C-alpha cells in the first residue's frame, strides 16, 4: 500500500505531457482533426526569404527614424535632480545599489532599440505574396523614436484645454453604478491593497526600479506603512521633501505597433508611478470600475468601459443602438470607452453611426474633469461607507496630483514637471476612466445642443469646431462620417464597415439563427498576425516559438478571425502545421489551458480561458462563444490524445459472466 | 499575468521556499525553537573517522560472508527454461528487448553487492553519543543484500519443512477472523475499476514478463495483459495461455535487502517471491478488500486478529484494555493476538496477568496447503456471499491465488526455472502473505488455548509448548522465546507494561497534563540500531542538502514512532534536528505531499497513511503524546515560529481607514 493504480496512472499522465519526444512517438499516426486552411503559396525557403527581406527593410526604416534629432524639452518645467532614496528594508535598500544612480542622483535611460519573422514567414507561406509584403511593410512593433516621443510628449503637455462644467449630479446621470458592488473601503488597508490586481512584471517605478512582483514586499512591508503614517498625520510634505523619489514618476516611450511612415513623428509617452501610490489609488479605481453600469444595462449611461463582446454582448450593442431617436427630437445612443466612441442617431427615421477619432485625447483632458472624476469616485465610496471618508479624501488628493503634476524623469537625472495641471498623465491609474468621462461630458453637451435645435452639429465641419471650441477636443478630420446602419443584417452582412473597440460587427449563421460577432477585413487580421508584441528572444526555444504561433492563431480565431475566409484559412494553416507534440504538450499560460487571446474586451473581467490547451477554435465553437447561453465543446485536435498518451484505453470487463 | 497582490505574494512564497540560498539569508537571525538534545561528544573530524572505521570493518565482514560457498538447489523441482514472452503492446514488447533474455530464454541475476548503508547517520551518533556504545551497536547490524549462502540456506528451510494440515472450516474462521460484510468491496462491479482501486508500491518490480517498476509497466499490464488474462479466465482457457506464454505465470525468487545481524550473514538472508503484476493486482482486489473489512481483537473479543491493529489514537491503550480481560488459565479464555508471524499472549495464573511473546522460526516454511486453501476460500466466500452475481469469476481468481501462494514456477539465478516440491510452505511475498501467516498462527494458538481448557496446563511452559507446536502444528517456536512475564497491569508514569515487544515496540505509560497515556517505547540501543542502519545504499548525485534533509526526516520519524519517550533516543534525535541548517528545515520538500517523509514504521495508523502537519515542525513530547492520546489534538511546534513572514519579507501591520485626519 503506497498509492492506487488510478493515482499511479494520473501521475504518469502529468509526466508524459512533459516528455516531448514521448508525445511525438505516442501521437504518431493518431487521427488528427484539421482546421480549414488556405493552400500553400510558396515553399519554406521562399517564405522565409520573403519574410527576411521585409524584416531587413523595416529594421532599416526604424534605424533611420531613430537617428533623427529630437526637439528640446524646454516646454516642461525643470526641477533639478533628486537624490537616490536611502530607505532600507531589512538587509537591503529599496532603491537597489548600483542602478538608476548617477553620482547619488536618480537616473534613467530610454530604450530605443532597432530590433517577428516566424508569423511573417507563415503569412508568406500561405497567403498572397504582394498583399503580405505590402501589409507587413506598413507597421512594425518597435520602441519608436526619440524624435516622435518628444513630439508626442510636447503635444499632450502643452494643449490649451477647456474646463468642463460638471457636477456630481451630472456624473451620476452619465456614469451610473451599483453601490452594493463597491468594495468596503472602511476595512483595513492592507487587506484592501492585497485585493488590487496588477501586472506582476510591470515596472514598480521609483524608487524600487524592479518588477512589481520583485518589489512587492518592499512596497507592502516598508514603504506603504510609511506612506500611510504620513497620510493620516497630514505630514506628506515632510515625507516628500526628505524622500522625493517616493513621489517621482518615469516618463517612458511605449513599445507598440507603429506605422512605419510616421515613426519619426509619433511614439507614445506614458508615465510609470511609484508602486505604493498606484496600488493605493487602485483600491478606489478598481472598485469603481467593477461597480459601473455599461450602456447596454442602463440606457441613461454613456459608459462602455466594461463592455465585452462574448455571450451576447455583440448583439447587446445592436439592440441598444437601435433605440437611438430622431436627432433634435429624442436621445441619441452614445457609448464612450476611453478615447473610443460609438454614436447613433436617426435622421428621417434612418439610423446612422458615427465613429470619430480624437487626436492625442490625453492632452485635452482638463484639470476640472480630472478633479471631478476623483471626487465622484471618492464620494461614491464614502456615501456607501462614510466612516472612512477622511482617509480616502486624502488618497483622492494624491490621485489628482498623480494624474496632473507628478515630477518625472525622462532620460538622465533631469526631473521635469508639466507646466500646467491640464493634460492627463497617461498611464496613471484611472487613465481609461478619465478619458471616458471627458469624452462623455463632451458628447453629452453635443446631444444637448441637438435637442436645442443645432442640427448642423451632425455635420463634420460644425462638429469638429464644436468639440474644439467648447471642449478643447480635436476630432481628426475625415473621422466624422455618419454611416447608414444595416439595422437587421443578413447572414454574412456587416452592421457598418466602421470599427468600435478595434472590431467590426457582423451577423453570421448558427443553425438558422443570426449571431452577432466581431469581424475584421483580412488585411487587419494580417497586420496583427505579422507584428507580434515580442522581440528576438534567444531563450525562446524552437518548441516555444512553435507553440506561440499555435496560441496566437487560436487567439485571433476566437477574436473573430474565424469569421473571415482568408484570416480563418491562415490561422488554420498555422494550427495544422503545428507538431502533434506541441499541440498536446503541457503549457504554463492560462493556468495550463493555453495563453488567452490578446484582445482585452472578450469578457468584462478581461480574463478569458480556453477550455483545453489542445483544442482548436472551429467556427461552431467560436460562434457559440458569442451566442447567449448556447454552449459547444471546444474540439480536440487529437480526439484520442488522452488515451494515446496514457497508453491505456479502458475495456469493460464484466465480473458477473457465466463461466 | 494580471493577479491580485495577495496571489502575487502567495506565488512569491512558493518560489522562495525553493531558493536555498535565499532561505539561508532570510532565516539567518531567526529565533529558533530547540528540541531537547544531547550535547556534542566529539568534533566532526573525530566523528567521521570513527564512522569510517565502522563502515570499513562492516564492508569487510560482508565481503567475506558473500564469498562463502552456497549449497545446491537440488531440493527444488527443476522445470527447464522458459521462452521470453513475445506479447506486443502497440510499438513495443511487454518484455523489454535486451533484458532478462539469455539466447531467447528468460533470465535473472541475483545481486549480492558489498555496499552497506550510508555513514551520515552513524557520524551523527558518534557526534552526540557515547563512542563505545555507538561502535558496539553499529558493528552488530548492517543493511545488506545478504549472501548466497544464507539465501539458499533460508530458501531450503522454507521449501522442505514437514507441515501439519490444519483442521479448519469456514465456521472456525468466522469465529477467529470476524469481518464486516458491508466493508467488503463490491467485487461484482466492472473489473477495470476494481483493479484501479488496489494500492501498491510504484517502484516495486512488476515481475515477469515486464521486468520494470510497477509504475513503468502499468499501462502494459492494464491495457494489454490484464484483458488477455481476463478473456482466458472467463473462457476457462488458462491452460492455453500458460502453455503458450509461460512467462505470464513466472515468479522471481529474490534475496531481501534488509537489516541483518552481521554475525549470521552467512546463515540468514531472506528469500521472497515477486509475482507477475497482472496476477498480484487481480488477487489484490480480494486481499485488500478483505483486510479492510476485518475486525481486530480490540473491537471484537472473539477475534484473534491483530492484522490491522495500530498504536495511535488510543490503540496502544486499547491493547492493554483488551489484554486485561484475559482469564485464569484452564478456566476462562486467554487473550491471543496474531499479526503475521508475531503474537501477543495473555493469561492469568492465580489471578496474576502474564504475557508471552514467542517467536516462530521461519514460519512460512510451516504454512500448510490446507490452511492456504481455506484462507482463500474464506475470503472468496465472504465476497461472493455478499455479492453473489460474481461468484464464478472470483472463484477462478481464488484458484490462481492458491497456485501463486504454493506452486508458481520461479527463477532464482540464470535461466533455470524451479518449483517447490510440495504444495506446503507459503511462497513469501505473494499477495496475502500476512493474512496466511496470521491464520496459521491463530489456528495453532486457538488449539493451544483449547488444550488449556482440557486441563493441559503444562502447555504454559516453554518445554511443552514447543513440543506441542512442533508435533500438532508443524510450527517451530524458537528456544528461549517462550518466557511468560508478569504484566504491570496499571503502570505508573514512565513505567513499562512488560519489557517485551509486539510489532517491534514495547508498551509504556507516560504523563500528559495529569493523565496516563499508553505509548510505544524502545530502549536506546534499539532506536540507535535503527538510526545507524538507514535502509538506503550509497547513491551518487545525492547532494549534501538531500542528505541533511534525510537525517532531519528520519529523526522526526523515529521520534513519532516512540523515540521521544526514551530520554537518550530523544536527545540524539533532538541533537540532529537542532543541528539541521535552517534552510534545510524550511525548504520545500516533495515527500509526504510536501509535509515531509512519513515515519518508516508501518503500524501507526490502520490505513497506513501517516502525514506530518508541516514539513518544518519538529515532534515535541507534547505533540507526539497527543497523537497516542484518545482525542487531545495538539499543534506540531514550528522550528522557526517566524519562518513564514521572514521568508515572505512581509508581516501584516493593521492600518485603519476609519481614522480622523
Ligand atoms: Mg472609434
Ligand atoms: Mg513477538
Amino acid at each position: 500500500t503506497r498509492l492506487s493504480l488510478e493515482a499511479m496512472l494520473a501521475e504518469r499522465a502529468m509526466v508524459a505531457r512533459q516528455d516531448l519526444a514521448g508525445l511525438k512517438r505516442k501521437l504518431a499516426g493518431a487521427d488528427r482533426v484539421l482546421a480549414p486552411q488556405s493552400p500553400e503559396q510558396c515553399g519554406r525557403e521562399s517564405a522565409q526569404a520573403q519574410a527576411r527581406s521585409v524584416t531587413s527593410e523595416l529594421k532599416s526604416a526604424v534605424k533611420e527614424a531613430q537617428g533623427l534629432e529630437h526637439q528640446t524639452l524646454d516646454f516642461l518645467e525643470q526641477l533639478g535632480e533628486y537624490p537616490v532614496c536611502g530607505i532600507l528594508h531589512g538587509d537591503h535598500p529599496v532603491h537597489p545599489s548600483g542602478t538608476h544612480n548617477n553620482n547619488g542622483k536618480v537616473s534613467v535611460k530610454r530604450q530605443f532599440a532597432a530590433g517577428t519573422s516566424d508569423a511573417l514567414t507563415c503569412a508568406f507561406r500561405f497567403e498572397d505574396s504582394d498583399l503580405v509584403r505590402e501589409t507587413a511593410l506598413k507597421t512594425t512593433y518597435t520602441d519608436g523614436t526619440w524624435a516622435g516621443f518628444v513630439q508626442r510628449l510636447k503635444m499632450q503637455t502643452t494643449r490649451k484645454c477647456v474646463q468642463e462644467k460638471v457636477s456630481r449630479k451630472l456624473l451620476k446621470q452619465l456614469f451610473p453604478y451599483d453601490p452594493q458592488k463597491l468594495v468596503d473601503v472602511s476595512g483595513e488597508l492592507s487587506e484592501l491593497v492585497l485585493g488590487i490586481k496588477t501586472n506582476a512584471i510591470a515596472s514598480a517605478g521609483p524608487p524600487y526600479w524592479r518588477t512589481k512582483r520583485d518589489a512587492l514586499p518592499d512596497m507592502l512591508d516598508c514603504v506603504l506603512p510609511l506612506l500611510y503614517d504620513h497620510i493620516v498625520r497630514k505630514d506628506l510634505t515632510t515625507l516628500r521633501n526628505k524622500h522625493p523619489e517616493l513621489f517621482l514618476a518615469e516618463c517612458k516611450n511605449k513599445t507598440d505597433r507603429y506605422e512605419v511612415e510616421s515613426l519619426g513623428e509619433k511614439t507614445r509617452p506614458y508615465f510609470s508611478h511609484p508602486f505604493h501610490l498606484s496600488a493605493l489609488v487602485s483600491v478606489l479605481s478598481q472598485s469603481f470600475s467593477g461597480a459601473l453600469k455599461i450602456m447596454t444595462e442602463d440606457s441613461t449611461s454613456f459608459n462602455a468601459y466594461g463592455f465585452s463582446w462574448t455571450n451576447g454582448g455583440a448583439e447587446d450593442l445592436a439592440i441598444w443602438a437601435r433605440q437611438a431617436g430622431e436627432a433634435g427630437k429624442k436621445p441619441p445612443r452614445i457609448a464612450c470607452y476611453g478615447d473610443d466612441t460609438d454614436i447613433y442617431y436617426r435622421k428621417d427615421g434612418k439610423l446612422y453611426r458615427i465613429c470619430p477619432d480624437f487626436k492625442q485625447m490625453d492632452g485635452s483632458v482638463d484639470a476640472t474633469t480630472i478633479e471631478a472624476v476623483v471626487d465622484y469616485v471618492v464620494d461614491a465610496h464614502v456615501k456607501q461607507y462614510p466612516t472612512a471618508r477622511q482617509f480616502w479624501e486624502e488618497v483622492g488628493k494624491l490621485w489628482v496630483e498623480m494624474a496632473t503634476q507628478s515630477p518625472f524623469l525622462i532620460d538622465g537625472t533631469k526631473v521635469y514637471r508639466k507646466m500646467q495641471k491640464d493634460g492627463l498623465m497617461t498611464g496613471v491609474v484611472g487613465t481609461t476612466l478619465f478619458d471616458t468621462v471627458k469624452s462623455a461630458l463632451a458628447y453629452n453637451d453635443w446631444a444637448d445642443q441637438l435637442m436645442f435645435g443645432s442640427l448642423n452639429l451632425l455635420e463634420e465641419k460644425y462638429a469638429i469646431e464644436f468639440f474644439k471650441n467648447k471642449h478643447g477636443l480635436v476630432i481628426k478630420e475625415g473621422t466624422w462620417k455618419p454611416a447608414l446602419v444595416n439595422e437587421d443584417p443578413g447572414f454574412g452582412e456587416l452592421w457598418t464597415e466602421q470599427k468600435f473597440l478595434g472590431l467590426q460587427l457582423k451577423v453570421v449563421r448558427r443553425e438558422n439563427e443570426k449571431v452577432y460577432v466581431p469581424n475584421l477585413p483580412f488585411e487587419d487580421w494580417l497586420t496583427m498576425w505579422v507584428t507580434p508584441r515580442s522581440k528576438y528572444r534567444s531563450k525562446e526555444t524552437e518548441t516555444m516559438r512553435e507553440r506561440t504561433l499555435f496560441d496566437r492563431a487560436r487567439g485571433l480565431l476566437v477574436t473573430g478571425a474565424v469569421f473571415d475566409e482568408r484570416a480563418r484559412g491562415l490561422m488554420g494553416a498555422v494550427i495544422n502545421s503545428t507538431a502533434p507534440e506541441v499541440v498536446c504538450m503541457r503549457v504554463q499560460e492560462g493556468g495550463g489551458r493555453g495563453a488567452p487571446p490578446a484582445y482585452a474586451f472578450l469578457t468584462r473581467d478581461g480574463v478569458f480561458e480556453f477550455p483545453i490547451s489542445d483544442g482548436y477554435p472551429s467556427y461552431d465553437w467560436v460562434v457559440s462563444l458569442y451566442s447567449r447561453d448556447h454552449p459547444c465543446d471546444m474540439p480536440r485536435v487529437f480526439p484520442e490524445a488522452a488515451t494515446l498518451i496514457a497508453s491505456y484505453r479502458k475495456q469493460v470487463m464484466d465480473t458477473r459472466v457465466v463461466i
